[PDB]
């Protein structure tokens, strides 16, 4: 639609390059955009979503954004090579090249995000879900960033991707067998494994029985134990076209979630 | 020691007969006396412990306190019959004569408590804990009350009596087989059992592989998941004397924290 102030065409390559060369970076630039949009509340209109903020104090700190620094000083390469993309885009772009990289759908890219100045206008702590929680904890939050159940349940198959680090969260492993591929293995492995207690992690997680090396977290497998989750959980292993599309739809909306005046990219 | 103001002999029989027309109420006697003590913080001496501050308001409706007041409403006939009692005193009484009567220890009791007269020197909500946490929350928890590993293991082994209710907590079911015997099994369950999801309770706890008939909170298999909790279901597991030796003394700690001038009872 509208041509960007950068080369898009080039940055996408360069963004494709740096996965390339590091391919766990993928599943983190997913995070990274994620929890960028994450602080927001749509009934206070407030949280800064989609601005960059986390690059500063106090959003930096907060314990549910530790590690998120590697994928930050990653793109910050992009943003000297690029210098017309703000960091906000150049999130939102980067988790968009990441996603399709990995196997998912092509999401259709806006851009035009300004990019937060300083840590003035950082949402509060405690906005970010905990894994250690449950559905209660898990609606409560995607309800306060405007999504319903099915939008929850999409958005949380992208543990199809990556892996948590002990540093990080405390949790450890990929929860699928192919950390690095984007597909419903999420939602299959959630319906079709037993999850059973991980005695080797301090930090409660499960694990399937036939083979150990799957886990997931609490809040991971109150999509099965909530009714309605539980429905879009068995929805999307048996279709991973809808699975892609309602993902596209849900990260989109996620990625523009208190933003305004943006552009359809050329693609 | 001392002869206490109201006729212990007959009002422990009275309290055996209670229990005797409906064992159930043994384990929530427990339940009464413990988080009657629970309110504890050591370090501001506060709460009123041990007080049946819980009669009152704001402390009755707590969360955590819900279907305490089925213990209560219980003990009330009994104070009817033995005024002399305090309610402080009762609480703890019928806590250690449902100890015994289900096969545990013979804790030694002391009399003196004075009641709580209002709700003004009720502890603040939160200082209970929550089924759905783990390690850092039950240590942080007992620590505030003033226990040690140790007796914060054998404390929660009290879960070999007992069971949940979806209306009280939202959990549903037993821990151990046999829900009205006192013993080690709840260690014995948690060291030999395979602890899988149950996808058939709302809010997330564990059963057992093999008969599913069992059930785990996140608390209670956060012992086995915590380095130095996991030696002391260890250490209750083989030695069940050890168990009612060590629960002995941490529930008489438990129920005389902030107390004084407390006098041995009679035995
Ligand atoms: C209930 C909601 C969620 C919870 C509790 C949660 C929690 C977590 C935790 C604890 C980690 C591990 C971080 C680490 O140790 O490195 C993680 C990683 C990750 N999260 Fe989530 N998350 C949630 C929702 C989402 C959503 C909505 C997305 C994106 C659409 C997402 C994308 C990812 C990705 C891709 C990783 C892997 C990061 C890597 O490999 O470096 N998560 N999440
Ligand atoms: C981490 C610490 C603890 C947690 C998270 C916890 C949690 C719970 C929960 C959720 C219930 C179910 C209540 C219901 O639905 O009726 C329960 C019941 C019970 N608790 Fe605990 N508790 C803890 C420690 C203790 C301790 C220290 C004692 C006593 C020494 C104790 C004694 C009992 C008993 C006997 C029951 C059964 C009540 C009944 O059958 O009516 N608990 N606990
Ligand atoms: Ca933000
Ligand atoms: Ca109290
Ligand atoms: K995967
Ligand atoms: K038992």
């Amino acid at each position: 639609s509208e041509e960007p102030p950068f080369d898009i065409r080039a940055l996408r390559a360069d963004i494709e390059d740096m996965i390339s060369e590091k391919l766990e970076l993928g599943p983190s630039l997913i995070r990274l955009a994620w929890h960028e949009a994450a602080s927001y509340d749509c009934f206070k209109k407030d949280g800064s979503p989609n601005s960059a903020s986390m690059r500063f104090k106090p959003e930096c700190l907060y314990a549910g954004n530790k590690g998120l620094d590697i994928p930050r000083k990653a793109l910050e390469t992009l943003k000297k090579k690029y210098p017309q993309i703000s960091y906000a885009d150049l999130w939102v772009l980067a988790a968009y090249v990441a996603i399709e990289y990995m196997g998912g759908p092509t999401i259709p890219f806006c851009w035009g995000r300004v990019d937060a100045k300083d840590g003035s206008v950082c949402g509060p702590d405690g906005r970010l879900p905990d894994g250690s929680k449950t559905q209660s904890h898990v609606r409560e939050v995607f309800r306060r960033l405007g999504f319903n159940d099915q939008e929850t349940v999409a958005l949380i198959g992208a543990h199809t991707c990556g892996e948590c680090h002990i540093e990080f969260s405390g949790y450890h492993g990929p929860w699928t067998h192919r950390k690095n591929g984007f597909d419903n293995s999420f939602f299959t492995q959630l319906l079709d494994e037993d999850w059973v207690l991980n005695p080797k992690v301090e930090q409660m997680q499960l694990m399937d029985r036939a083979t150990t090396k799957l886990m997931m977290l609490p809040s991971d497998v109150c999509l099965l134990l909530d009714p309605s989750y539980r429905k879009y959980v068995e929805l999307y292993a048996k279709d991973n076209d809808r699975f892609n599309k309602d993902f596209a739809n849900a990260f989109k909306k996620l990625t523009e979630l208190g933003t305004r005046n943006l552009h359809k990219a050329p693609a």
